[PDB]
RNA sequence: GGGCGUUAAGUUGCAGGGUAUAGACCCGAAACCCGGUGAUCUAGCCAUGGGCAGGUUGAAGGUUGGGUAACACUAACUGG
């Protein structure tokens, strides 16, 4: 997973306060990382049938929790999103 | 006793009949062997030049949108 010196990076960037990891500032932000990390990874081998599931998992959530910022407060989806270009 | 012999005179020319050896009365093979001339026709190849009116179909690749976490994928336009 992202080196625990990463995530208390991103969080202090997308977390809507400082310093806090629940909102979903911080949970896509933390989510897409590895999503974006994990391409690499996958370019190779990609018979791991296994370690992919997670990758599913977590990028299935991805679009989850987003809609969350529709669903409520949609201001921020579009000023979230633009922010790693997720969406397009 | 028997077989072959012993009272046939030959031989050398010349003309001729026949034979042997040679092409052997004459004309005729299909082929065999030897040494040369031929790839200006044609078969293949080699180098170097040239030729193919018009009309048609429309692959791969690509650009865009849709699309997928990223690919797949998809539709147009292009491309040829
Ligand atoms: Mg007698």
């Amino acid at each position: 997973s992202l080196s625990t010196e990463a995530t208390a990076k991103i969080v202090s960037e997308f977390g809507r306060d400082a310093n806090d990891t629940g909102s979903t500032e911080v949970q896509v932000a933390l989510l897409t990382a590895q999503i974006n990390h994990l391409q690499g990874h996958f370019a190779e081998h990609k018979k791991d049938h296994h370690s992919r599931r997670g990758l599913l998992r977590m990028v299935s959530q991805r679009r989850k929790l987003l809609d969350y910022l529709k669903r409520k407060d949609v201001a921020r989806y579009t000023r979230l999103i633009e922010r790693l270009g997720l969406r397009r």
